[PDB]
């Protein structure tokens, strides 16, 4: 019942899948994984192979691989990533040192999207409602993705969208400086680390992104933190007190009263010619405090979406347990959590 694993070099990367995978092609690689497309001659399915990469190096990289594993077992969503695989050449626990993931292969993202192609009114519409409708699926289960973003995002030829991360390297204060597409859609409480932070700084992300897609250009295309700040406080304001009592750093909570005072900007005068109504909704998700801001939950009975809001197919996530995430454990304790999530998995319906 264990497939057959046949080996090949890639990129100074041994690769070792079942057979069924084949025309194996490196697409990317970072500290954490290395991805190749290839085609699963079982489900007839372009798809991409992610192996990663030392999982179980350290405590904090166990952890995260099987958070990773968690997560993505778990998620069942039209507008989420979805695990078609995970699998390990190893044969016991004792050998057990790779893990490999399987999904749908992108191709394309929304960056190329936004980049490459007019959009209409009613692409934004419906990209942005697939978009919320994963995010009200994902933050129903306590799942928050921190990094939402253009390239995240997977979009195929009939604008149908998928929330993943392609994220393969370490989250560092390096590939967060200067003028980086890795902090443009950040909120401002996690990009200053002003508090404790809530799932709504994907709906920050997201009016970033609706933004982008309506004017064709980045938002907040900050030279550093401190001049993108400058000008997200620009178009939403400076805050006020009850704000201002809420940033729990002591040092940014300074920072910010040294700036001069600044009126949120009339944002018709900024989204010139946009519907009146993706105006009212960037006006609700663009709001410096987090517990004001719209949820997706919210955002869907936007009238905005009226075209193709329906509550009746817009899904919650059954209860996923985090527990794990207050539990100190040891290597080979993470490690044996991962590989009985191995073991267990069952495939998606063929398909
Ligand atoms: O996307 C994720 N993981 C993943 C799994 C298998 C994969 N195979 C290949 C890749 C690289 C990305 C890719 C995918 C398809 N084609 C080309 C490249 C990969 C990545 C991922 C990881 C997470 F930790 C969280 C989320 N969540 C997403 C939902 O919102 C909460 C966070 C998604």
């Amino acid at each position: 019942e264990r497939p057959t694993f046949y080996r090949q070099e890639l990129n100074k990367t041994i690769w070792e899948v079942p057979e069924r995978y084949q025309n194996l092609s490196p697409v990317g690689s970072g500290a954490y994984g290395s991805v190749c497309a290839a085609f699963d001659t079982k489900t007839g399915l372009r798809v991409a192979v992610k192996k990663l990469s030392r999982p179980f190096q350290s405590i904090i990289h166990a952890k995260r691989t099987y958070r990773e594993l968690r997560l993505l077992k778990h998620m069942k969503h039209e507008n989420v990533i979805g695990l078609l695989d995970v699998f390990t050449p190893a044969r016991s626990l004792e050998e057990f040192n790779d893990v490999y993931l399987v999904t749908h292969l992108m191709g394309a993202d929304l960056n190329n999207i936004v980049k490459c192609q007019k959009l209409t009114d009613d692409h934004v519409q419906f990209l942005i409602y697939q978009i919320l409708r994963g995010l009200k699926y994902i933050h129903s289960a306590d799942i928050i993705h921190r990094d939402l973003k253009p390239s995240n995002l997977a979009v195929n030829e009939d604008c149908e969208l998928k929330i993943l991360d392609f994220g393969l390297a370490r989250h560092t204060d390096d590939e967060m400086t200067g003028y980086v597409a890795t902090r443009w859609y950040r909120a401002p409480e996690i990009m200053l680390n002003w508090m404790h932070y809530n799932q709504t700084v994907d709906i920050w992300s997201v009016g970033c992104i609706m933004a982008e897609l309506l004017t064709g250009r980045t938002l907040f295309p900050g030279t550093d933190h401190i001049d993108q700040l400058k000008l997200i406080l620009r178009l939403v304001g400076t805050p006020g007190a009850e704000l201002l009592k809420k940033i729990s750093s002591e040092s940014a909570r300074n920072y910010i009263q040294s700036l001069t005072q600044m009126p949120k900007m009339n944002f018709a005068n900024v989204f010139i010619g946009a519907n009146p109504l993706a105006v009212d909704l960037l006006e609700k998700m663009l709001v410096l405090d987090s517990d004001k801001r719209i949820t997706a939950a919210q955002a869907l009975a936007h009238a905005y979406f009226a075209q193709y809001h329906d509550p009746d197919d817009e899904p919650v996530a059954d209860p996923y347990d985090q527990s794990f995430e207050s539990r100190d454990l040891l290597i080979d304790e993470w490690k044996s959590l991962t590989y009985d999530e191995v073991i267990s998995f069952v495939p998606p319906p063929l398909d």
